């Protein structure tokens, strides 16, 4: 389907290294990994989307 989720039940903020994975949020914002954009997410409170992958 089309629709994306990065969980950070996995990838939590404390495992955010050498591993460099950017991404674009529903809001057009720039990621550098899944702790990133959870990061943002959190700011959100989960309202934010994964627009895509890579960068924005």
């Amino acid at each position: 389907l089309a629709a994306v989720s990065v969980d950070c039940s996995e990838y939590p903020k404390d495992a955010c290294t050498l591993e460099y994975r950017p991404l674009c949020g529903s809001d057009n914002k720039t990621y550098g990994n899944k702790c990133n954009f959870c990061n943002a997410v959190v700011e959100s409170n989960g309202t934010l989307t994964l627009s895509h992958f890579g960068k924005c």
